[PDB]
This record gives structure tokens, sequence and C-alpha cells, in this order.
């Protein structure tokens, strides 16, 4: 079933665009319920896949920029779900699990960054 | 959400040993509702999934043997279904399509055969 990734202020990671493209950014939009703000999770093989566009979550090789790509079986497309008592989760980087889900300083865009149980680090998935 | 396919004689589509691993085979064995014999089915993306696995049934280069295999978004790891009104559906390979999933000679493993509407390339999805 779809999830919802959602910011502590209430916003969602976003395909942007609704793109259905190779290497679109996945940034943090006010929720509207569409498809590119939909993903499939799955907890046994790791990944987080845009329900719009069937594409991964995927770490660039710099080890910072999000994007979505045809899923391969990467390390970078991988994800270890920590869940957190208050319902939030912790979404660390298989290949790294020190860097997590994140997002930049503006909130506008996801990126990968070391955990520091900054607040936008602890995801709510619903 | 999980399926299991089903020849004309009650048998079912089964990884073989309920192998995790790359390379296993997929056979013909009787029905005993293990997750080895459960697979998710994605008609966006076109995969097939193991549920016990989580690896992708794939065509070998050979254009015969299907095995499980890592999902790497391959023309050989994704399938069209067409349905029939008798409830039955012809799976066939994205990569060329006249090839559909089917059984052996002796009704033993899951192979690619050029689609003649033989018995056996007519599964049923439950």
């Amino acid at each position: 079933e779809a999830h919802t990734l959602v910011t502590p202020e209430g916003n969602v990671i976003d395909i942007q665009g609704a793109s259905q493209e190779n290497g679109a950014n996945a940034i943090i939009y006010p929720r509207h319920g569409g498809e590119n703000q939909l993903f499939f999770i799955d907890k046994q093989i790791g990944w987080i896949i845009s329900v719009f566009s069937r594409k991964a979550l995927t770490v660039k090789e710099n080890m910072h920029d999000i994007v979505q790509s045809d899923y391969c079986s990467l390390s970078r497309q991988q994800w270890i779900f920590e869940d957190n008592p208050d319902g939030t989760t912790i979404i660390r980087c298989y290949e790294n699990p020190e860097l997590v889900l994140s997002v930049t300083g503006n909130i506008d865009k996801v990126c990968l960054s070391p955990f520091t149980r900054e607040a936008h680090q602890l995801w709510r998935i619903e």
C-alpha cells in the first residue's frame, strides 16, 4: 500500500514535476495527495518506489543528492527503517547507515546527511 | 497482494528449494502455500517478485530458462499480462512478447516458449 513521507511541518516528499524520468529530484512540497507524493516501501528489499513513476529513491554517487531512478538493487537504492516510539522513522542509507534521509537548509529538497537526530531526519510514514 | 501462479493441473510456480539466492530455478511443484510459491505482481512496472526471496522472475540470456534474480529493470525481468475471458492469463516476456511463460515437456520446470495457446501457456493468477 502507498505511503506518504511527512516532514515535521506537514509537507511531504514529492517527485518534482510529477516526472516519470530518471534523475528527477525528490523535493519537499505541500501535500496534495497526488501519486507523485506516494511511495511503495518494502522493508525486506529496502526500496522506496514512487507510485507515479515506479522508479526508486536513489542516492547519487556523491552520497548527498536524492533522485528517482530505475531500481537496480543498488545499496544506494536500499534503506534501513529505524522506528522511534513517537511514531517517526529514521531512514538510513543501506550503503552507509550513518547517512539518513534529510532535508536541505531551505527545507525544500530531500538529501542525505549524517544522523544528528535533527528534526527533519525523523520522518512520519503514513 | 501475494499471488499464486497455477497450471491447468493445479500445480504452481515454485522457487526451487525455497532458495533466497540469485539463479534459483522456477519449477512446477504441488501446492503447499509456502511463500516460495507466492509472488508479487506489479503490472505497471511489469515485474513478478518472489515473496520469500524478494527476487524477480528473470529470463536468462538464453531466452528459455526462468530463474529468480535481483531486479535490475531488465526487459528480461518485465512481463506483459494478457487476460483471457476464461480467467486465464498469458504472461509475455517484455523483451520478446512472442515468448511466454510456459512449462517444460514433463511439466517439471518453468520456461519461455513461443505463444501457440498450448494449455500450459494459460496461467491462473490466484
